[PDB]
């Protein structure tokens, strides 16, 4: 249990818990351990098997009185950080085409295990100096859910919801998964937040003044979702040319198929592996200070 692990220092505020970084007292190994204060126990063990080289491996479950630990791999940096550093001049393009195509491998393999991550943005993308690119917070969205606030009432961003998700769809499919990673995606091109809403409505508007308003030709069955509302202000769509400015054809065109409305247009994972944008996809190697 606790008595195992030390605690070296305070990683990050999840939702459910607070994560910190831990050496194993007896095997010297160093561990993200989450402390989830307090069904879900078969769930979190069904991820004790998803293990994929693009997934932050989940080490050990560890269950005593009431409070849950979740001992994970130790990973140093965040993609956020590593954008924030890399603000003025831009992550080098073959970089983001490399952690795109390694995050897509990664959810290829969970959305063929019909495991979705419900909650990605650059805060759970998890990198090393090798040249690598983790999915953190994997499944634990379905064991608890996704709240509004954390524990230390910190508010969820919805930068990078899906457009089913906010229209209130009770039974998304792995297609949110590709909507926020192209959110992801414009985000490193473009080194500003695609769609950086505060409200709910907020995002669903800003979202709108973009993509242009959904109707029934482009998504067929938007207006009976539960919050659709035919109230909502008609925008007309912006030419994707000045979304994300100076991405390539290959690139645009990749992004407008992960940013699909319907859920059933928006491309899959395995199937945006084979896009021509990965054609000269190569992994190159991070400048990172630890
Ligand atoms: C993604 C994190 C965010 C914390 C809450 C969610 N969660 N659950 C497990 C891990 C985790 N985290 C790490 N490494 C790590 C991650 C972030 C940070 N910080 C540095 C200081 N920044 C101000 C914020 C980011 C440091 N280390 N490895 C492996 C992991 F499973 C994480």
């Amino acid at each position: 249990f606790m008595e195992n692990f030390q605690k070296v220092e305070k990683i990050g505020e999840g939702t459910y818990g607070v994560v910190y970084k831990a050496r194993n007292k007896l095997t010297g190994e160093v561990v993200a351990l989450k402390k989830i204060r307090l069904t879900a126990i078969r769930e979190i063990s069904l991820l004790k098997e998803l293990n994929h080289p693009n997934i932050v491996k989940l080490l050990d479950v560890i269950h005593t009185e009431n409070k849950l630990y979740l001992v994970f791999e130790f990973l140093h940096q965040d993609l956020k950080k590593f954008m924030d550093a890399s603000a003025l001049t831009g992550i080098p393009l073959p970089l983001i085409k490399s952690y795109l195509f390694q995050l897509l491998q990664g959810l290829a393999f969970c959305h063929s295990h019909r495991v979705l991550h419900r909650d990605l943005k650059p805060q759970n993308l998890l990198i090393n100096t090798e040249g690598a690119i983790k999915l953190a917070d994997f499944g634990l969205a379905r064991a608890f859910g996704v709240p509004v606030r954390t524990y230390t009432h910190e508010v969820v961003t919805l930068w990078y919801r899906a457009p089913e998700i906010l229209l209130g769809c009770k039974y998304y499919s792995t297609a949110v998964d590709i909507w926020s990673l192209g959110c992801i995606f414009a985000e490193m091109v473009t080194r500003r937040a695609l769609f950086p809403g505060d409200s709910e409505i907020d995002q669903l508007f800003r979202i709108f003044r973009t993509l242009g308003t959904p109707d029934e030709v482009v998504w067929p069955g938007v207006t009976s979702m539960p919050d659709y509302k035919p109230s909502f202000p008609k925008w007309a769509r912006q030419d994707f040319s000045k979304v994300v400015p100076p991405l390539d054809e290959d690139g645009r065109s990749l992004l407008s198929q992960m940013l699909h409305y319907d859920p059933n247009k928006r491309i899959s994972a395995k199937a945006a592996l084979a896009h021509p944008f990965f054609q000269d996809v190569t992994k190159p190697v991070p400048h990172l200070r630890l």
